[PDB]
């Protein structure tokens, strides 16, 4: 397993000790073999419960979730998913690993899919190995594996709205639920109605995640509303799943700006992840899982891959070599290697726009690629009058750094800017030159 040229797919149903069984075990053998080791972690929490399990073995976290004393003469390292890919685009200097782990390896965030795609061309070259740990490797058909205890399954109607009858289930249950929903918005709806008939709430999405699952084990609370960030390690002392199994879906319409399609079906995969939140206890049978619709492969044609694309076109691999996709996900983007690739100047400003920007990747890449400088923001006022992003039905309005009152109406539109409260007072703030 530890052999170059050697890719491993970890594939346990969910539940059977990937993280705290067989992660430790494979350390331990890597350390023995004085092999260079990188284990990602997709999110903050899952490296904080990776700390757990390995806490003894001599690991470098390059990453702030954990609290820890180093030695100084680890050769394993553990960062984020995000973290190994923005030092690869970074002109900082990353160890060519001999082996290279990656946790809650179904994470289809750009980031992660060309961890993967870089990962599995080292290895393909016979330069590296690696292990991908996942229990719904890409290409996965089964929504239903096998967990540690029996599960319900049950496919029912589940709200996507606000209600005031016929879904009597849903409050009439005296435990603890994990509601997965379509969109943040949808999910104050929802969570609005549940907290009006006496529920305790949390939420959950990709921005509050650290924050808020801690509330999960601070206080005692009947629901947890979450978007499919949960789907990545995510793990409660509930008893029940209530999944809409739909999904919004990024989609770059005539290559010129990315709407938020759907809410469409989740893939399998995501399916099978949202199900094993529960039936991990095997002294607690009877987990319950309701289900508000089917699966489809609604990954085909989804922007995160041609983003990976973008990502990966921009990371120094060997001369003028490009890093190929994973295989099983390869065929999800009609993309041509090397299409994205930038010119050192325009390739700093693409890095910037993310990192300090905070941008989606699409959108960086359009700005980078026409030559504009990280702190030019005119292009967030010049747009056609389509562009206009609107807040609370009328133009959403910013003062520039010049000291102008302008309506935002960005050159390349973007939905994921404005999809949220949150997401829109960010890009305020960069349109209005605040970072
Ligand atoms: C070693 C390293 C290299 C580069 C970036 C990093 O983020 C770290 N980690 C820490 O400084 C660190 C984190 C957590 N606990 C102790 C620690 F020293």
């Amino acid at each position: 397993m530890l052999k170059k040229k050697q890719l491993t797919v970890l594939d346990l149903h969910p539940g059977a000790g990937k993280t705290r069984r067989v992660l430790p075990e494979i350390v331990r053998e890597a350390i023995k073999k004085r092999l260079r080791t990188v284990i990602l972690a997709p999110t903050r929490v899952v490296a904080a419960e990776m700390e757990e399990a390995l806490r003894g073995l001599p690991v470098r976290y390059m990453t702030t979730a954990v609290n820890v004393t180093h030695s100084g003469t680890e050769i394993v390292d553990l960062m984020c998913h995000a973290t190994f890919t923005s030092r690869l685009l970074q002109p900082i200097r990353v160890p060519n690993y001999n082996l290279n782990i990656m946790d809650e390896a179904h994470f289809t965030d750009p980031s992660s899919i060309a961890a993967r795609g870089y990962i599995s061309t080292r290895v393909e070259m016979g330069e590296a190995a690696a292990i991908f740990m996942t229990a719904t490797p890409p290409g996965t058909r089964d929504a239903f594996p096998d967990s540690n205890s029996p599960i319900m399954d049950t496919e029912v109607e589940v709200p996507e709205r606000a209600w005031s009858s016929g879904f009597d289930w849903v409050t009439d249950h005296s435990g603890k639920t994990v509601w997965f929903v379509p969109s943040v918005r949808n999910g104050n709806e929802i969570a609005a109605c549940l907290t009006k008939a006496g529920k305790r709430v949390i939420q959950l999405s990709r921005k509050t995640f650290e924050t808020e699952f801690q509330k999960t084990k601070n206080q005692e609370w009947d629901f947890v509303i979450t978007t499919d960030i949960s789907e990545m390690g995510a793990n409660f002392k509930a008893d029940r799943v209530i999944d809409s199994r739909r999904c919004l879906k990024p989609v770059i319409l005539d290559g010129e700006r990315v709407i938020l399609a759907g809410p469409m079906p989740v893939t399998h995969a995501s399916a099978a992840q949202r199900r094993g939140r529960i039936g991990r206890n095997p002294n607690k049978p009877g987990d319950e899982y309701m289900y508000g619709g089917g699966c489809a492969e609604t990954d085909e044609g989804h922007a995160h891959w041609l983003e990976a694309r973008m990502l990966l076109d921009n990371i120094y691999l060997q001369d003028g070599l490009i890093a190929s996709l994973y295989r099983p996900e390869a065929d999800k983007v009609a993309a041509i290697e090397g299409e994205f690739k930038l010119r050192t100047e325009q390739r700093k400003t693409f890095v910037e726009l993310m990192k300090r920007g905070d941008l989606p990747v699409w959108l960086a890449y359009q700005v980078a690629s026409a030559g504009i400088t990280y702190t030019d923001r005119r292009w967030c006022f010049d747009g056609t009058t389509n562009n206009t992003i609107m807040e609370d039905s009328v133009p959403a309005e910013v003062w520039t750094k010049y000291g102008e009152k302008r309506v935002l109406k960005p050159r390349w539109m973007d939905a994921r800017v404005c999809s949220d409260h949150a997401a829109l007072k960010s890009f305020k703030e960069f349109a209005a030159g605040k970072r």
